[PDB]
């Protein structure tokens, strides 16, 4: 649906009303507790293949910034961990604060972190995205937390192309970017079934939550903060704080795939 966002008039406590799932049983984020999470022996080694990734447009879409990929043959896939099958990139994004003390969407022990990347995959049994978000187990996003400390070489590219995409509904193309560079050197991660983030809030994710962050320097995050939610000519809202809060676990577990 239109008009819903991050303001006091159409944030999260607002979007169950059009959206009334936001009140379900499988929503994301949430906290991550990390002495309750339990090690799970049985989750294979995640794989996750980039090496023929092939990056095509930056968009800024009113709530955050997609950079797209070409998702027509298996080049960039996720597999393994807690997922059957084979999962297909079709974006990333970022969720990101006003201040270095928040932005992360998923919380560790209650920390929030500067910012959160969102690495986004489609079950291939499912044929394209759009069918995929019909399905319990459609999608599967990656999740990385940022924090700031030294420069991250592998966003810089991504950082020197806002300024071309300031207000919704601009694009750039954005070709030849290896997402490669934006992994931590760690792949012990944290999974859960959830949900979308944002409207349409639908519960197709299996969840994997990379527990090393990496470090962004201040300058870097300064430049999303620069973003805008409106459209050009509009009156001025800086894209910041666009993320959503812990929601209730309910009846979930947290697995973990090392101790
Ligand atoms: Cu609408
Ligand atoms: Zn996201």
């Amino acid at each position: 649906s239109h008009h819903w966002g991050y303001g006091k008039h159409n944030g999260p406590e607002h979007w169950h009303k059009d959206f009334p799932i936001a009140k379900g049983e499988r929503q994301s984020p949430v906290d991550i507790d990390t002495h309750t999470a339990k090690y799970d022996p049985s989750l294979k080694p995640l794989s996750v293949s980039y090496d023929q990734a092939t990056s095509l447009r930056i968009l800024n879409n009113g709530h955050a910034f997609n950079v797209e990929f070409d998702d027509s043959q298996d080049k960039a896939v996720l597999k393994g961990g807690p997922l059957d099958g084979t999962y297909r990139l079709i974006q990333f994004h970022f969720h990101w604060g006003s201040l270095d003390g928040q932005g992360s969407e998923h919380t560790v022990d209650k920390k929030k972190y500067a910012a959160e990347l969102h690495l986004v995959h489609w079950n291939t049994k499912y044929g394209d995205f759009g069918k995929a978000v019909q399905q319990p187990d459609g999608l599967a996003v990656l999740g990385i937390f940022l924090k700031v400390g030294s420069a991250k070489p592998g966003l810089q590219k991504v950082v020197d192309v806002l300024d071309s995409i300031k207000t919704k509904g601009k694009s750039a193309d954005f070709t030849n970017f290896d997402p490669r560079g934006l992994l931590p050197e760690s792949l012990d991660y944290w999974t859960y079934p959830g949900s979308l983030t944002t409207p349409p809030l639908l519960e197709c994710v299996t969840w994997i939550v990379l527990k090393e962050p990496i470090s962004v320097s201040s300058e870097q995050v300064l430049k999303f903060r620069k973003l805008n939610f409106n459209g050009e000519g509009e009156p001025e809202e800086l894209m910041v704080d666009n993320w959503r809060p812990a929601q209730p676990l309910k009846n979930r577990q947290i697995k973990a795939s090392f101790k």
